[PDB]
């Protein structure tokens, strides 16, 4: 671990991973006896209790080469399960800011991180572990949460123009776009982890118009961290 | 209209089984109420009949994404909008045994051709099944006491292409098994609006030596496989 | 051994005409002396005979490179190595009549699949039918007083696949018709050594209208074509 | 801005960016009256003057997505001279630890960010501005600091496995590997940025190993922020 | 024409091209009454009689970018028939020095000089004019000359290393390698020109021991050259 | 080499390339005693002396695939510092013809050659030397010459259409346009050569155009290669 200085036993099997260190440290309140395992590069890893159950809440940044290292650090350290719970931004009309989106697999343009770990330009399929994600949407539904379950596409450039954009990736099966799925589930596959994603809706691209107030996002994004941490200690 | 698949409309159901052997649809109509044979052209036969109180069709796709994507255009042309491919597989891993099945959660595939004509460009769209579809073939299939594997595939375009590491590859690449028109099935029903999804029967296993089952064991394997997607289609 | 033809050694004559649809196979195999099906297995009907004091056989492909080219495999290893195909195919140039013919120089196609698998890498490896092969099918279809047109064809993998400015594209590209098989005939042939070629009858034409030709107007045109083949096969 | 949350008039025309969010804060006490501008999502941003001019420097995180949101944020708050200073992992033989590599072009596999910026995969030159380098030049010369000219192989797999790795990109022209130098040059010559890059060696991969000491870096680090920030006020 | 600079009704319809200006004015001396139109930056181009009959022999220099001007200035002029005559290196051991390869397709790898012209990746048929091949055939069969018929793959890097070489295009159909065919092939398909190319072998690429002595060369450039003429003036 | 046929000992390590064989027969005038070692292939190439050093000024025809040839052979025959002297367009209003644009970079498409080089389609840094370069900018410093810096698109279809070459290129970061500056320093890094490039601005594609002379591009031309030569004796 060159980034991650997390030692022996620190970092717990099961995490539960965002890529806001500010969103880490907020959810690490819903652990007991949380304790910081990490904050180097600002990559902070809290390791507490949940229902009982140790579990570890870590910061992985923004993008694929990003959430590759953490990863791959965290997974030296012990950690192999993950489960990435973040923001993105709808493709679809029909949903609002503050729900969920249960991600089944992402889209992505090939090379860069892809290419250096697969060796050619296949495209893998890029999919979350089927029992964990159906897990996510048994807790979700549980508490009462209202989520859609589909694909999303990956970008990698999050202000590059594409007049096309909302179209182009809705057209191709995918409900919302992010930045990190398609690295963690196909590297997670290569890896042997077991993955999952989970999204808040904090904006909607086929839909400028609507917005959620700052109290009613960070009440749905600590609502779905609950459901995940379930998930994570089931 | 279609120029392959020559059934009149009204002669297609919405929800399709589709299997690549002409002769495994024939076999696996006597599975349907009444059932019809509504098209042989080109070899694709289409039969359309019930199964629990619900219209069915069961039809044939050929070999490969080209031969698929034809079938599957012309039968949505038709009215069909529910696909469930039952096909044939080689395991790539050694747990695997043979006549067992295998419920497909995503399709890898080499770019190029058929996906850069439809998509437009070489775009990695995630080839993936319908969610609501697989949960409920998974749950016929545990209902039957059916033994079933979850996982992701490698949909070839050459059968016969060497390739020395060709296991080991797409095993670690996250495919537990290996055909050839999952990721065509996916990705088009995806962009077409499609609810698609696919179970295999294990008929080899790559992984592990060359074990085999007798012609009946392999059958009745087929023929349990069936009624369970049967089923799910109906459900 | 094959798996998808299962005819059995002896069986399959070392020259073969194909074709993608399997009622086409049966229709030709009328031509042949003393015609024997060797095979129906997944529907790919392969008809065995004589013509011309020579052994020839008939077998269907079905549709798509993927399929072509297992049967071009299988009826390899069953000890086939001069194959012809004769299907139909949309022209894209204007002055190409209905129920004419098109022999074929090569075939453009886009990268991907089934190419990368077996050229193990991107490189456009020219696709080209045997040249002395492809003079006899121009000196059968003239002593038979044919009307053809030589050049190549683009071997689509989408047959639906949306593309506004399809015909202009290809015909600008010196593709004067459009099909399915002809890239993947012609650079796997190249590869294991085998000497093919392709003649293709106009059933449509994508730069003029929607013209047509009756039903019995195109058989013959087919049925004379078939003549023309099997006489250059067996010359 | 979505991610910098700095003020506008907050962030300077001349900025100079690193990946770690700690040596930001460390190399803010470089500047004078230096004021913390943004601490959203961990990218701390700080603001003050040096030279009778006024300098940010920014925290730019972990790979080229990352890189990107934070360069055209930054650039939306005024930002227009970047120079970025990073750690990096010589490819050759000849060069020691702590001292540095004054970027002149980066390599760079095909991508997804490449694509989405590009429109398709024309090798577009991946260089600095000519000027801001050679001022560069001067200033490590100025300081006598140790330091190498040449090209870089910007990597976005920092585990991907490659039994050939220094071989092969030594053999085409690069020095030295890290992850975000071929994003930042090529943007910055799509948004008509002025930019450049100046890396400290921590490692050699072309060598067993060289016998340093975690305070000879904190100098180097120091030493060469000290040339960049003489640069950017040149 | 920035390159080729012959005025109205200098050039002929039908053009011999060759890569090497020395070749062309040695073969213009088959020629009755040759004209020296243009000279300059090295492309030679001379118009003469041949049978009765006006045609032009010209210079095209190495490698697709070279040809691909020469070609369309030539046809700027009124050319609009091109049989290429150059010389290859054989990719089977059971062709001689001396011999010919009448060339019935191309194989090239993609990219440049093609993706240009094409606008994407398409790997497009790249043949000679079907007809115009077959009088070729007939012309030197009728010359009692030893050729054969085939493929051949189009290089772009003639020292480039490739330990596989021979095999690699060997196996995939390919019976020699030269540097234009694929560019004047496809171009010509493109620009609706008659094209074709005869090749003198030079070089054994599978058999790097055989050699022929320059007057047995000069000799075998001079029977096929009239063998190209008959047939660009039949 | 089978292209030059210099005798061993008759190509300087300095080397001086130009496209047409033209311009290397009106500047070998500037060399004493001026020697023609090479005439095959009209591969024009001249040696002699020049500041107290021996220098050569060799032709490379048209093309990435016809320099990368001229390189590797005058390479085997002692080549190792390259500096190429061409013409070009300018892809920018403000650079008046006669000009000159010292080249820091070029973009190109991947292709062919690239490919056989390299081996896979990375985007392999294609970067002049950069001491070299500096030296060129000080040379015509020196001799009060107009230039500037900047990256050139090299270019392998001269005809090939494009409704928005301009735009495209000019917002990519390249000033200009010509064909051989890519393969130059590309092959230059893989094998180890000192190489650089200028070019003489004699058309401009963003402006209508310019009223100049012949003769004021001959004595441009003329200055021009003064200023190289001094740089290649620096």
């Amino acid at each position: 671990p060159v980034h991650i200085l997390a030692k022996k036993g620190e970092v717990a099997e099961r995490v539960l991973v965002v890529g806001d260190p500010g969103r880490a440290r907020l959810l690490s309140t819903l652990l007991q006896n949380p304790k910081l395992t990490n904050e180097n590069r600002g990559f902070l890893v809290y390791t507490g209790k949940y229902n009982g159950e140790t579990v570890s809440i870590a910061t992985h940044g923004i993008g694929g080469p990003s959430i590759a290292i953490v990863l791959e650090e965290l997974a030296m350290l012990g950690a192999n399960v993950f489960i990435r719970y973040g923001t993105t931004g709808a493709l679809v009309p029909y949903i609002n800011l503050g729900e969920y989106i249960i991600v089944t697999g992402a889209s992505y343009n090939q090379g860069g991180l892809f290419y250096q770990y697969l060796r050619d330009n296949a495209c893998v399929a890029s999919t979350p572990d089927f029992e964990l994600t159906n897990k996510l949407v048994t807790s979700f539904s549980k508490r009462n949460l209202k989520y859609y379950v589909g694909n999303v596409f990956s970008s990698d450039a999050f202000y590059a123009e594409d007049e096309e954009f909302v179209k182009k990736w809705s057209s191709r099966g995918n409900i919302a776009v992010e930045m990190e799925c398609a690295t963690l589930f196909t590297l997670s596959k290569v890896k042997g982890w077991k993955s999952a994603t989970v999204l808040v809706v904090s904006d909607n691209l086929a839909k400028g118009g609507i917005w959620i107030t700052k109290e009613e996002l960070e009440k749905s994004v600590m609502d779905g961290a609950k459901a995940v941490l379930d998930t994570l200690t089931s």
